């Protein structure tokens, strides 16, 4: 239940995001399974050549400081990268839409 998901693993959250009733831009957030200590970004997407597939976006913390997926935009928490990616793509896939349900 969303948008932080915590332990899930990689394929639990593709399964959980590919469903069809999902629209672009559906996410959630986790940590990630093999980074320690960072987090992770996962989003649905589409397009004709793969139709649906999702899209993985490490975020990583520092320790310092910020949470980042490209480092020259930071943010103080994680509500916060996710209220900015809600309006603006600024590189992701897509803009964050819906949070994944389940
Ligand atoms: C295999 C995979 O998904 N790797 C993931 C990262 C990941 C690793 C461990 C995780 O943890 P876990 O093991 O739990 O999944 C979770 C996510 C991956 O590279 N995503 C791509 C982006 C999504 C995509 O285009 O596909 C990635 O970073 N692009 C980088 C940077 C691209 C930029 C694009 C502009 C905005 C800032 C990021 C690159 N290439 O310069």
């Amino acid at each position: 239940e969303e948008w932080y998901f915590g332990k899930i693993t990689r394929r639990e959250s593709e399964a959980l995001l590919l469903n069809p009733e999902n629209p672009r831009g559906t996410f959630l957030v986790r940590e990630s399974e093999t980074t320690k200590g960072a987090y992770c970004l996962s989003v649905s997407d589409f397009d004709n050549a793969k139709g649906l597939n999702v899209k993985h976006y490490k975020i990583r913390k520092l320790d310092s400081g910020g949470f980042y997926i490209t480092s020259r935009t930071q943010f103080s928490s994680l509500q916060q990268l996710v209220a900015y990616y809600s309006k603006h793509a600024d590189g992701l896939c897509h803009r964050l839409t819906n949070v994944c349900p389940t």
